[PDB]
C-alpha cells in the first residue's frame, strides 16, 4: 500500500481506547467502548444480522386482490372468519409489544455493538410486521380499531398479553440493573418471555392457523405475508436462543436450579395459555384445524425450545403439522 | 369498497374493553399517556408514516456495491497522501458517528416519542444507522484498512473528538434513567437533544464529509465509496426531514417551550457546531485538493447552518453563498 494510507493520531493517550476483543461481554460490559463495532467478537450475532438484511420484504409488495374478493364474499364460514380475526387481533399489537421491548428493555442491557446491530434489524423487522397488519386491515376493510384493540376486548388474547407483561419483569424500571445475580436472572426471564414464549410459542401457533388457510388456497395474500414473517421470526428465535446461551456461558452463576425451574414453569404457563387461545379460536374446529391438534403442537414446540436452552423436554408429544417443518425447512436461516 | 359481510366482526367478551380504542385527537408526539401507545391505529401523524414508507422504499446494502476499482485505485500511486488523509478522516469520523446516532435514537429518543407511527419511523432510522455502520466496516475490509485504527479515530484525532465531545454535551441528561419530558424544562432538554442529533450531527457534521467524499466520486475516484455515500446521503436527507418535522410538531403542540431563551440557546449551539465543523474541515484539508479548500467550508457550513435554522423557524445568521451547488442535484 502507498504512503499515507493510515490515520495519524494527534491524541496519543487515545490509542488505549482501541477495543481488546476478549474484554467484550454480552452484558455488564463497561470496561470497553460499546460505540465501536470492531473487533467483532460474537460472530453469531453478526451472521444473524447479515442474514436478516438479506431478507428485505414489504407487505405492500404482496397483492391482496384475491384475499379481498374472498373476504367480501359469502364463501368463508363464520368459524373460518373467527380464526382469521382473532389471529389478526393478537398479532396486530403483539408485534409492537416485541419491538418496544427490544428498544425499551433489551437494547440498554445488551452491552455489545454486534448484538445491538442485530437488535436494530430485529426491531425494524417488527415494524414491518406491524405494517403488515395495518395493510391487511385496510385491504380487507376491517374496523382497524376493533382489530388493534383486540387485546383489550378478547379475554383469551388479553390473558396472553397480561402474562407477557408479568414476565417482562421490572426491566423497564429506571432503577433496574443487570449487575446483580437477581437482576441478570430477571433480565434472562425477559429474554425467555419474548424470544422463547412470545416469538417462539405464541407466534408459531398463530403461523399454523393462518398458513393452514394458505395451504387450502384461502387468503393467500395474508398467507404469503405470514411466510415472510415466519422467515424473520426463525432468525429472531435463533438469535434469542444464542443470546440466552451466551449470557448463561459468561455468567454461569445465574443458571441455578431455581432459575431453571422458574423458566420451565413460565413455559408451562405459556403452553396452557396458548391452548386456551387455540380453543377460543376453534370452538368447533374448521376444515383441517381442530383445537386438539394445537394441544399436541404447542407442547411439541415448547419441548423444542426447552432443549435449545439446555432444559429437558417435558411433554414428549409428536408434531401434528409435519408441513410446518417443511415450510420451516424452506424458511430456515 | 364492498359490503361488510355478516360474521366479519371480532366479538368482544370483555365488554368495557372498547373504551381503550384510541381516539385520533388524543394522540400527541410527547407525554401521551392518556391513550394506548402500542396500537398503531388510527394514524395521526401522516408525515411520520410517509417518512417510514419512504425509508422502507430505500433499501440498500453496502455489500451490493463493487469495490474492485476502489481497491485498484487505493493500491495505486494515483491517489495522493493528501487525498488519502481526506478519505481516512471521514471514515474515522463516520465509523462511530453512525453508532452515536443509532444509540441515541434507541436509548434517548424512542422512549419519549410517545407515538407509534413516529416510533415506526424511528425503528427504520435506527436500522439505517446500522446499515451505515456496516458500510464503514465493509469499506475497511475492502481496502485492508486497520479497522481498530479507523473506528477508534474519535478517540485519536482532536478535531473528530471535539465534534463528538460537543455531541455528548448536547445529548443532555436524556439518558438519565429518571429523565422525563413532562415539564417545560424536561421537554426543552429533549428538544435540545433532537436539535443536537438531527440538526447538528445529521444535518451539519455529516456535510463537509458528504461534500469531500462526493467530490472524489465526481472526479471518478473511489466511486465505490462514493456510491455508498450517495445511499447514505439519501437516507440522511429523510433523517433530517423527519427530525425537523418532529421538532416542529413538538413546538406546535407545546408552544410554551419555544421561548426566546430556548431559541437563543439553539442558535448558540448551532454556531458552536459550525465552528467545530469548520475546524474539522481544516484538519481534513491542510492543503487544497482538486475543487476543495478549507476556506470553502467556512461558506458552505455557514450556508447549510442557515438552511437548518430556517427550517425550525429561526432566522439565518451567516448569509453566505453555497460553494457546492451540485450537492442539490
Ligand atoms: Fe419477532
Ligand atoms: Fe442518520
Ligand atoms: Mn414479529
Ligand atoms: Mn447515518
Amino acid at each position: 500500500v502507498p504512503r499515507g494510507s493510515h490515520m495519524q493520531a494527534d491524541i496519543l493517550d487515545g490509542k488505549q481506547k482501541r477495543v481488546n476483543l476478549n474484554s467484550k461481554r454480552l452484558v455488564n460490559c463497561n470496561q470497553v467502548d460499546v460505540n465501536q463495532l470492531v473487533p467483532i467478537k460474537y460472530k453469531w450475532a453478526w451472521e444473524h444480522y447479515l442474514n436478516g438484511c438479506a431478507n428485505n420484504w414489504l407487505p405492500t409488495e404482496i397483492p391482496m386482490g384475491k384475499d379481498i374478493e374472498l373476504w367480501k364474499s359469502d364463501r368463508l364460514s363464520e368459524d373460518e372468519r373467527r380464526v382469521i380475526l382473532l389471529n389478526l387481533g393478537f398479532f396486530s399489537t403483539a408485534e409492537s409489544l416485541v419491538g418496544n421491548n427490544i428498544v425499551l428493555a433489551i437494547f440498554k442491557h445488551v452491552t455489545n455493538p454486534e448484538a445491538r446491530q442485530y437488535l436494530l434489524r430485529q426491531a425494524f423487522e417488527e415494524a414491518v410486521h406491524t405494517h403488515t397488519f395495518l395493510y391487511i386491515c385496510e385491504s380487507l376493510g376491517l374496523d382497524e380499531k376493533e382489530i388493534f384493540n383486540a387485546y383489550n376486548e378478547r379475554a383469551a388474547i388479553k390473558a396472553k398479553d397480561d402474562f407477557q407483561m408479568e414476565i417482562t419483569g421490572k426491566v423497564l424500571d429506571p432503577n433496574f440493573r443487570t449487575d446483580s445475580v437477581e437482576g441478570l436472572q430477571e433480565f434472562v426471564k425477559n429474554l425467555v418471555g419474548y424470544y422463547i414464549i412470545m416469538e417462539g410459542i405464541f407466534f408459531y401457533s398463530g403461523f399454523v392457523m393462518i398458513l393452514s388457510f394458505h395451504r387450502q388456497n384461502k387468503m393467500i395474500g395474508i398467507g404469503e405475508q405470514y411466510q415472510y414473517i415466519l422467515r424473520d421470526e426463525t432468525i429472531h428465535l435463533n438469535f434469542g436462543i444464542d443470546l440466552i446461551n451466551g449470557i448463561k456461558e459468561e455468567n454461569p452463576e445465574i443458571w441455578t436450579p431455581e432459575l431453571q425451574q422458574e423458566i420451565v414453569e413460565l413455559i408451562k404457563r405459556a403452553v396452557d395459555l396458548e391452548i386456551e387461545y387455540a380453543q377460543d379460536c376453534l370452538p368447533r374446529g374448521i376444515l383441517g384445524l381442530r383445537a386438539s391438534m394445537f394441544i399436541d403442537y404447542v407442547q411439541h414446540i415448547a419441548d423444542r425450545r426447552l432443549e435449545r436452552i439446555g432444559l429437558k423436554p417435558i411433554y414428549h408429544t409428536k408434531n401434528p403439522f409435519p408441513w410446518m417443518s417443511e415450510t420451516i425447512d424452506l424458511n430456515k436461516e
